[PDB]
């Protein structure tokens, strides 16, 4: 269908009717910042309970909006129902009943910065992806036991947000899930299989991480993914871990993206031989990373790989690196020497950016080898 249902009015509501003898909301016409969705809507010879708020309701809302209450006849919560209602500070439930809310959409909340009071999650089963993104004012969520995922990028950007319990049904933290949250620690339940790529990436507050899961253990307070062969990717080491030294353990086969982005404490870190990749970021804005021994398996230098690293003064690139990508080493302000073998044919003008202590290049090759070196990477 190319259009919508045939929707009926009643008041400032407008309404569609669904198959079970209930009634979804649709459109709000009024202007109010206090909102009241009615428990209830007349057509014709028949009263409807209201089970939906429909998406987009209140979407890009232009008047006002500080308050909503939802009666407890509303099961479902749809797409962006509230999406950028800036100054929303409170969900609640009309006479304080418990939430009867199962079901919340896409981006149901996103860019509600203000929102603080959310009992609406409280009886949840299923909750889609970027409902909270950029929710900066959430401080403490609890997930219902029942929600069997976090969808991707559900909290991104959650910026007070400093605890989150996990149920025991959870089986997957979806891509982005806690991106930039305030997150001090982390507890991943026994079910999870599966973590999303950065669904703990900028987590700037976190020093400790434990895990029940053996897909994704906590071992030695850092977390992995394990795969079925054995292989372990070193996917998140807490930011404000103190200890000024660490090795990464022999058997970890990746370090993934972002997984030491922002460490405030970490000065030195080695990688096993056993490392064959480094994701996009892995160690950037780390302000005391000074120094780092490298895997003799690697050949990337990804995108940002030590972008910030602001106490970085000396560095060597092993031999059998190929290609040194966009900004992987932007605004380190303090390197002044760095040692480039001559299997580097590829570093794009970004890689050494806002670099200007830097006055030694030792490249092994030679000024025409030097010449050959590509400067084109997309972006
Ligand atoms: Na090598």
């Amino acid at each position: 269908a190319s259009d919508s249902p045939m929707a009926y009015t009643d008041g400032s509501y407008q309404f569609i009717l669904n198959a079970d003898n209930t009634a979804t909301i649709t459109k709000y016409t009024g202007n109010e910042h206090r909102i009241t969705i009615p428990a209830q809507v007349t057509h014709g010879a028949y009263i409807y309970p209201v089970s939906k708020i429909g998406d987009r309701v209140f979407c890009n809302y232009k008047y006002v909006l500080t308050s909503v209450q939802i009666p407890d006849t509303v099961t479902e919560i749809g797409s962006n129902a509230f999406y950028n209602c800036t100054s929303l500070k409170r969900v609640t439930i009309q006479d304080n009943k418990p939430s009867c809310v199962k079901k919340i959409g896409r981006q149901a909340f996103m860019f509600c910065s203000e929102l603080t009071d959310i009992p609406i999650l409280d009886s949840v089963t299923e909750i889609d992806s970027e409902a909270f993104h950029h929710c900066e004012e959430l401080d403490t969520v609890t997930i219902p036991e029942g929600v069997t995922s976090v969808a991707d990028g559900m909290f991104s950007y959650c910026y007070s947000l400093h605890t989150v319990t996990l149920p025991d049904s959870v089986t997957a933290i979806e891509e982005r899930a806690f991106t930039g949250t305030a997150l001090t620690q982390i507890h991943i339940p026994a079910k999870v299989t599966r973590i999303g790529t950065n669904a703990f990436s900028e987590c700037f507050a976190l020093s400790t991480i434990t895990s029940d899961s053996e897909s994704y253990p906590a071992i030695d307070n850092v977390l992995y993914e394990k795969s079925a062969n054995g292989d372990y990717a070193l996917i998140r080491y807490p930011s404000q871990r103190e200890d000024p030294a660490f090795k990464i353990p022999n058997g970890v086969a990746r370090i993934e993206t972002h997984a030491f982005d922002s460490c405030a404490y970490l000065a030195s870190v080695k990688m096993p031989d056993s490392v064959v990749s480094i994701g996009t970021g892995a160690f950037m804005n780390c302000p005391a990373l000074q120094d780092i021994e490298f895997s003799s398996r690697i050949t990337e230098l990804p995108e940002s790989v030590f972008a910030g690293c602001i106490s970085l003064k000396s560095i060597d690139i092993p031999e059998g690196i190929t290609q040194i990508l966009d900004d992987a080493f932007a605004g380190c302000e303090q390197l002044e020497r760095i040692a480039i073998p001559s299997s580097v044919t590829k570093i794009p003008e970004s890689a050494f950016s806002n670099c200007t202590a830097l006055n030694n290049i030792e490249y092994s090759g030679s000024r025409s080898q030097w010449n050959a070196i590509s400067t084109d990477s997309g972006l």
